[PDB]
């Protein structure tokens, strides 16, 4: 190519600013150009598009958020808007689209693809669930954000002997708590992917306290239910006093851990690369430690996994 | 005196191990012995009384919460108790008692005197409404924290053009909405110490809409209302798509930043020179950059105050 | 007036965009516009000047730094040096500035007000060695970066039973190591304002390592002398493993803290009101919990110094 | 097995007392005893054992360094000093030793083996310089308190326009360098995997600056020699102002990153399950994102390298 755009689609990311600055950099290495798209496939359907320049994206790749800024779109879930969007990419001379995002901004790229506009998709979530990838760019950064919430509820926790529910993000995935819940010595996780029995919770607490133990701490994902509810169920069932606290949305923004950025910039740098060498329809990702690219059509059939065996460890870890 | 007793009373809060520490390791420099008394005047109450060695105190200067724990008693409100208190201050030698904290606790210091047992209070509590003292241990730690929030909040909300309601804490005081939605840049902060008209915030958020800023972020202290209100409030009218995020204990917990170290190391030592300066009932604090200790019995008397020409200064720094 | 300018002057300091930013917002309030200069006096003199928007305030509330840049200017030393800096505000129309830094923007702000034009200056420094203010806007964050350090040094220290010396900044005031080893429970502070003897450390880490002490913290003040031989000379006078460390610039950066945020934003915004009220030669600060200004000539004439209790007070926490 | 040793040696690093954690509740898992060997090796031979509690790992998944200490031991490698390591590990009913630590310790770890003696290593180092593993205990931790080092040392260098060498450690691999500076943005990364041309370095430096480019990074690990070096080399060279950061020991210390914890917590957990099925004489890892167990003696065998394409991105990125 001569030409290339670059968008960013669903939630806020950390990271994608540093996966922003690596499709730029990187396209410019192989003196091809990159227009910035800004809001999305709305700013698309829009006309919504600037050069940029090197310029551009020097100091950002610490910077939480997306520069280009991202909004939903009904309108190009229709033929019709679909059509308008490469109008205005045809009318800048974009040849290729790298699409950075999560909520299906891969069906996007997929249907772009599919009306013969090369595109491809770069993994940006918080909560790990996107295909064709074991990590997604702003996990590990909102991983740090949920344990850093983790050790400072158990040092009030640990002064009161209080117990906690805290309910971390994670709509259908559960991988947050999974995972963070590990890391912050979590002494019961609720997730998606697995059973569980509230008896069994109770109990295990009950169990505790006599165990000479007074504060515990119960990770739960919102795709789960309110931790709220949870609370409620637990205060009612054992007379200890208990908080409950909904992290939020601080989980989605924050300076992207170290992780974050050379994954981001791994990947946009993929992405870019197919673009040049004629693919599209494609979305990479990080896999076993090596990078690969799939077809967005065959991963958004493969349903979403976590480890079992770190959800066991982990309830071993804490019996 | 040659033994004295130290325990953390009310609300956890960041850097009360520092003011621990510091009590303890100035009474050793003067040849005084210091016991702990575990979970507050429950503890006392109970006779949870051991000494505490150098070792003890080793770390913790980094720690938040209270290596002391702390927990509730109804029954030091009755003098029954305190009697009983007194009586296991006896049991042990203790000649002398530091109260760290809120909230308050300062209550029972000065209850404690008035039955002859020479009692100081230390200013512990995040939200920063303890008399005899411009800040308390906690504080400055609890608004780095709010800090951090708010940044990753608007990290979110500049992406996405949206508008949050954040709740914070501080139940009947507006220190902590105050001082951190002037450091987080807020368009709008609101507080139980000066009126607010919904109708102007409202208008307000339109006027910047127009005017070219699509995401903005209202702090409220809870000692106003409900944060998951306040949003529907503003949505419910203006058309804008409205998040809300309440931090709660995440507040609470926390390594202390140097501030609040530095101001635990100085409010400790000076409380224990009190007790050997054979003085008691005072509290101590910082004001106008300069310690000194007042009369309890004062001290409790006087409201709380912010200062308006910073609630002003924000003011006109946001429209 | 109707317009003034700001500039950023010294070495650079957390919490300066929070300063900046507060000039202009608070400028705009009173229906007045800001004109930034960029790249200290150096800027100047060289008339790099644009027109601030609302803008360019951002938010850059959290952001380090300073977006206006800072640069050493020699020439603005001299008499015609200042003639090309007024020629240049009055080529902008800008009537009043506000200067915002440390070692020596002061100088400036006076010599410019004595030609004839109001200036108000605002501390910004990391090291907190300026006079007219208790705390300078970049301190409480540099301190807070020195005892982050202090920690993570403290869980090595621990783990191999080592001692340590870690060499702070500061220039010529020991606030910064003050402060910090006082926050970081350190076990010797040495700083330019106190005296102290290096028998007396020696045994001091001797007799501690008889009381079982396995590890130690000395933090050392680059006023004082270099990390590096301080290590040395007491590596060799006890035997112990010891090692030394330079923060170095790590201090200087950073998004500044809560405190640092709101100091800027107090001082910067009282800046402007002064100029507003025809008040000029004048430096902002904060003394004794509350806002004051001084006129700048007899502020820069106080000797700077720490607080002697605390010291003290470090020694019998150890 | 009913009792089961564990130890830590090498340097310390961000995570170990994760790890420790992990071998520790594991094990009670399992109706295991687990045996606290202090001092790393020098302890295992004077006895200096104690056996570990729940309390003991109750409260330490958050901590930096290692609560059992660590220190070298010349005694180790003789054949009497490892007559008294097994001795003493007799002595305790110690059936079996988990060591965690660095690349040395593996050392001790085969020789155990040898005289019978079945031992685990757990990859404990910030710089990732330890086979039979992707990633070390520490690095990621390590990794982060580079890049918010980078971070700030980016905000002096903008806004006074300077040239800026930060040393990085790693004493003979040039990951932590590599993998910071991309995460960072460096203009410049010097490391002993990859040859580099110091004149290359000045016109890569030069281009950039009349490219328009005020302000530049660049990072040396420590294995490729000083910076204060590299700063007067390139200082001499180009006539831009330059400074020099050594960062030095900050990088062994901090509270272990979310991906610390959570390595920290499978590897140690997977030693255990190890010593317990009889497999003795191994180290486990992660590689691949999958985890793995090799003979000592054999990952021992493989020089480590890094990601050549890695460092060839971090160039196209910067140019
Ligand atoms: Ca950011
Ligand atoms: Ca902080
Ligand atoms: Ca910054
Ligand atoms: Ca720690
Ligand atoms: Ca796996």
């Amino acid at each position: 190519m001569k030409r290339i755009g670059v968008l960013t689609s669903g939630g806020d990311s950390p990271g994608m600013n540093a996966a922003i600055r690596s499709v730029v950099r990187k396209a410019i290495y192989h003196g091809v150009e990159v227009y910035g798209v800004y809001h999305g496939y709305a700013g698309l359907i829009a006309g919504n598009i600037k050069k940029l320049e090197v310029g551009d994206v020097g100091d950002i790749i610490h910077r939480g958020g997306t520069i280009l800024y991202t909004a939903r779109c009904p309108e190009f879930k229709t033929e019709e808007g679909q059509k308008k969007g490469i109008e205005q990419l045809k009318k800048h001379g974009i040849e290729g689209l790298v699409v950075i995002g999560g909520d299906g901004s891969y069906q996007g790229a997929k249907k772009l693809t599919e009306h013969g506009f090369p595109c491809v998709g770069v993994p940006g979530t918080i909560d790990n669930d996107i295909p064709g990838t074991d990590f997604t760019i702003g996990f590990d950064t909102a991983l740090n954000t949920v344990i850093d919430a983790i050790d400072k509820i158990r040092d009030t926790a640990t002064s009161h002997e209080r117990t906690y529910v805290i309910e971390v993000m994670g709509r259908h995935a559960g991988d947050i708590a999974l995972w963070s819940g590990l890391a912050g010595g979590a002494e019961t996780i609720l997730i998606p992917e697995a059973d569980y029995d509230m008896n069994d919770v109770i109990a295990r607490l009950k169990r505790g306290h006599e165990r000479g133990k007074k504060h515990s701490i119960i990770i739960v994902a919102e795709g789960v239910g309110s931790g709220v509810d949870f609370g409620r169920q637990i205060q009612e069932a054992t007379g200890f006093e208990t908080r409950v606290t909904v992290l939020g949305h601080v989980q989605r923004g924050g300076s992207p851990t170290a992780f974050d950025r050379v994954l981001a910039s791994r990947l946009g740098a993929r992405a870019v690369e197919l673009l040049l060498e004629g693919k599209g329809g494609r979305c990479v990702g990080i896999q076993n430690n090596q990078l690969v690219d799939h077809d967005i059509a065959e991963a958004l059939a493969n349903k979403h996994t976590i480890d079992q065996r770190m959800y066991a460890l982990s309830k071993e870890l804490s019996i």
